[PDB]
DNA sequence: GGTTTCCACTTATTCGACCTCTCAG
DNA sequence: CTGAGAGGTCGAATAAGTGGAAACC
């Protein structure tokens, strides 16, 4: 195993990381609940070696399958989560998510004081929880009906350095090869596209990867109730200068590596106006079947 | 006996990956 | 004709989380 670059472990852990706060009616428990702390990332089966990584650069967490398609690295052993905070207090998340990981550090400190053995500091759990991730359920909140929690805490930080950008591209980013049928004797545009997903809740750092990367634009999407943005790149020349060259300093970790690695194989045909040819189109319809799916 | 840690594997829904068309220069 | 956006779809590699019991103090 290789060690990751903490930066962008950080960008990583933004783009993939979750914080866990398991409070469990437990009847073998004194005050009928038992706790579970944690911190966890879950991949596809083809990036199980990201997550060997990063065990091996913490020194903490343990991997298992998570279903058919996809593997975790959990850290929840009590001890290790102080290597988690370690790293977070020196490299900050960014995102929404930082409000978690300050959630996740005061049930830390409830625990440590083993308060949690007490049902005042389960019912302290219980308030952090409230505003952690997707909060209480409504089984936990029938239980403890009196709780008030603190609002949660808007985070609004600039990206640090540009290897936190590779580390969240890494996790929640896409290079994609746009394929698109038209009139023409060639009869299909060729036309790379860039771009970074993310819940409107961070509409905030999104648009600022415009002013950051120096190109882009912001897509609002939305499915039924749900809303998360775009920010997207398709014009070839910011490709070309902007685009392809931070990557190529800034590396990538995982299977988006590859999939960068293949896209620019395209951008240098697209250069070399091979791409408005019959031998080009096929070589790049045959990189686009190897990327991605 | 009580508590902590780990593995199996899911639910919810935020991602990624994928597609097609318009129209300025 | 070509490029750059406009305007989407769609499935789960989503983000988050639960049941059971091994493991331990
Ligand atoms: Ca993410
Ligand atoms: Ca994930
Ligand atoms: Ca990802
Ligand atoms: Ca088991």
């Amino acid at each position: 195993a290789s060690s990751i670059n903490p930066w962008i472990l950080t960008g990583f852990a933004d783009a993939e990381g979750s914080f866990l706060l398991r409070i469990r009616k437990n009847n073998k428990s004194s005050v009928g609940y038992s706790t579970e702390l944690g911190f966890q990332i879950t991949l596809h089966n083809k990036d199980k070696s990201i997550l060997e990584n990063i065990q091996s650069t913490w020194g903490v967490g343990v991997i298992a399958n998570s279903g058919d398609n996809a593997v975790s690295l959990k850290v929840t052993r009590f001890e290790d989560l102080k290597v988690i905070i370690d790293h977070f207090e020196k490299y900050p998340l960014i995102t929404q998510k930082y409000a978690d990981y300050m959630l996740f550090k005061q049930a830390f400190n409830v625990m440590e004081n083993k308060e949690h053995l007490t049902i005042e500091g389960i019912k302290e759990l219980v308030r952090i929880k409230a505003k952690l991730n997707w909060g209480l359920t409504d089984e936990l909140k029938k239980a403890f009906p009196e709780i008030i929690s603190k609002e949660r805490s808007l985070i609004n930080k600039n990206i640090p350095n540009f290897k936190w950008l590779a580390g969240f591209t890494s996790g929640d980013g896409c290079f994609f090869v746009n394929l698109s049928k038209k009139k023409t004797k060639l009869g299909v545009q060729v036309k790379l596209v860039f771009s970074i997903s993310q819940h409107i809740r961070d509409k905030n750092l999104m648009n600022s990867l415009i002013t950051y990367l120096g190109c882009g634009y912001i897509k609002k999407k939305n499915k039924s109730e749900f809303s998360w943005l775009e920010f997207v790149v398709t014009k070839f020349s910011d490709i070309r200068d902007k685009i392809i060259p931070f990557f190529q300093e800034y590396t990538l970790i995982g299977t988006k590596l590859k999939d960068f690695e293949d896209w620019c194989k395209v951008a240098k045909l697209i250069e070399e106006k091979k791409h408005l040819t019959e031998e080009g189109l096929d070589e790049i319809k045959k990189i686009k079947l190897n990327m991605n799916k």
